[PDB]
């Protein structure tokens, strides 16, 4: 007899973050390790800054949020800490995924966290992560936190290492499903802000862009932040735009397609010299160094105008490819 698996089991991870992978939220410092004086503690106060932190699960299996969303575990840890597994019960017990909105504050913190992302419940686009909900639940010390509910995405992520580079053609063709989703953002006043390959999700169907903590309107300069290597240079002084948008859909071609010089574990700006992928594909070449302009004026204007000129660009790599 074949036994009767729960498929949620398989997708999930064991709620422990590895020492290699703890990290202050506040300065960034590492936090939680074992020396050869002391063990690493799973919760505690960053030594340098004093910020409090905790590796471990605010949301346990079986536990109920909202009343709505039965949790069922943990799917990954990232800079917010853990991002849990749930069923939704107004949605036939459909999973979804939960994810914190403040690192740390209190009840009129997290009130003022979740009213200011309201907006994303707003955005609709098929190649973009859809929000269903904004929850509170109190955390494993009993003060109330904020919460994200969102809809389950398949598959992985588009990040690549140095030794598994997508061949241009096939990085064109994604960048061209994600491009029309920022011409959306862009014509109801957002920029998506952190385009980069950990965001996007490849499914068996599509594409999906995930992370939208960083989705802010343009001009604004309430979120500054940023990858070095991805963000814009000019964000200080003009806030997010539709040209620093622009800026990450050239750096994330780059970082899906060339073996870029790194240093300080960041890439470097600008192309490296010689890179054999862009002496392949000149067009290639030449539409990643007119995204990637330092300044913003000499970029494509809109994401539609760049959709355009890419599209020319993957005719040309298909045809260079035969
Ligand atoms: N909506 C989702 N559906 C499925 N898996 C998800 C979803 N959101 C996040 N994940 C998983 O969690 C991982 C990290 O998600 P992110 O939102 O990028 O978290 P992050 O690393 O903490 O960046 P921050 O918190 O937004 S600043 C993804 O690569 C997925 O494996
Ligand atoms: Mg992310
Ligand atoms: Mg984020
Ligand atoms: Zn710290």
């Amino acid at each position: 007899r074949a036994p009767d698996i729960d498929p949620l089991e398989a997708l999930m991870t064991n709620p422990v973050v590895p020492e290699s992978k703890r990290f202050c939220w506040n300065c960034g410092r590492p936090v939680g390790r074992s020396d050869s004086e002391t063990k690493g503690a799973s919760e505690g106060w960053c030594p340098y800054c004093g910020s409090p932190y905790s590796f471990l699960p605010q949301l346990n299996p079986g536990d109920i949020v909202a009343g709505q969303y039965e949790v069922k575990g943990c799917i990954a840890h990232g800079g917010l800490g853990w991002i849990y597994l749930a069923l939704d019960r107004n949605v036939n017990g459909r999973p979804v995924v939960l994810k914190g909105l403040v690192h740390s504050g209190d009840a009129e913190a997290q009130a003022m966290a979740m009213a200011e992302r309201q907006f994303l419940a707003e955005v609709v686009h098929p190649s973009i992560v859809q929000i269903f909900n904004f929850v509170e639940h109190t955390d494993r010390h009993g003060d109330p936190v904020g919460y994200i509910v969102m809809e389950y995405v398949g598959g992985q992520s588009l990040k690549r290492s140095k030794g598994q580079k997508l061949p241009v053609a096939e990085a064109i063709a994604y960048l061209l499903e994600i491009l029309p989703a920022l011409s959306y953002l862009h014509s109801i006043g957002l920029v998506y802000n952190d385009l980069k390959p950990e965001n996007i999700m490849l499914t068996e169907e599509q594409l999906k862009l995930i992370d939208l903590g960083a989705v802010s309107r343009i001009n604004s300069f309430g979120y500054l932040y940023g990858t070095p290597g991805f963000q814009a240079p000019e964000i200080v002084r003009t806030g997010p735009t539709v040209a620093t948008d622009i800026y990450t859909v050239g750096r994330t071609l780059a970082a899906l397609t060339l073996d870029l010089p790194t240093r300080n574990g960041r890439y470097v700006d600008g192309l490296p010299e010689d890179d054999p992928v862009l002496k392949t594909y000149d067009s290639y070449g030449r539409l990643l160094r007119r995204a990637i302009d330092p300044d913003p004026r000499q970029r494509f204007t809109t994401a539609e105008e760049m959709s355009a000129q890419l599209t020319g660009v993957l005719r040309e790599v298909v045809a260079q490819d035969t």
